[PDB]
């Protein structure tokens, strides 16, 4: 039985890249190769992805942003092979949201016709901790973004009330998520006509 690699470390490079490094004790030049394996910590049922390396490091790419991964290495030299090394852990950096806030809806507030309530769900691809949202509304759907009225939502709140709206007026609403990295994409405009 071959000696498994030691001193396994993870170096975070981006939202999709982690460098894995290790040491091989069976070295003081031959046909040996290392196999790096990784899977996300959660869900616990995740199948391992793996790659071969001929050096004492491997660049794990195509990872998901803001995700914790487990890494382990083994060595093979022909018919002989080792077990999996100690596990190294590494969580990719955050990235701007890459998806809009889901399930956007607008209702009129109970007994307040000039008041509306916006309701939504966090984006599917938040890619980090949501630091807020930005609501935009307009009487004209085709108006340039600066012409839309800005209504910021602080923190991961999933509701926001907008008061003093013109009656019997069709309004248009769209939202974008915000994280430590910036603004994500906008939702498709939802139309709502005030009573
Ligand atoms: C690594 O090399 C071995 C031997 O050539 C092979 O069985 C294995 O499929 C290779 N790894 C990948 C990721 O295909």
């Amino acid at each position: 039985p071959m000696m498994p690699p030691v001193g396994v470390q993870a170096s975070i490079l981006s939202h999709d890249t982690i460098r894995i490094t290790w040491a091989d004790n069976s070295l003081p030049t031959d046909s040996r190769y290392y196999t790096v394996r990784w899977k996300t910590n959660i869900p616990a049922n995740t199948k391992y992805k793996n790659a071969n390396a001929t050096t004492l490091s491997y660049l794990v790419t195509g990872l998901k942003p803001n995700t914790l991964y487990e890494f382990s290495v083994m060595v093979t030299k022909g018919r002989r092979s080792s077990t999996w090394s100690m596990t190294a852990h590494g969580a990719t950096f955050e990235l701007v949201p890459t998806s809009p806030p889901k399930d956007v809806t607008v209702v009129s507030k109970e007994g307040k016709p000039r008041t509306i309530i916006v309701n939504w769900q966090p984006p599917s691809e938040a890619n980090g901790k949501i630091t807020g949202y930005i609501i935009y509304y307009s009487t004209d759907v085709n108006a340039e973004i600066h012409d839309w009225v800005i209504e910021p939502v602080v923190g991961n709140r999933l509701t926001h009330q907008i008061q003093e709206l013109t009656l019997d007026t069709p309004y248009y609403f769209k939202i974008q998520a915000r994280n430590s990295k910036g603004m994500g994409p906008m939702s498709e405009a939802v139309q709502f006509r005030t009573p």
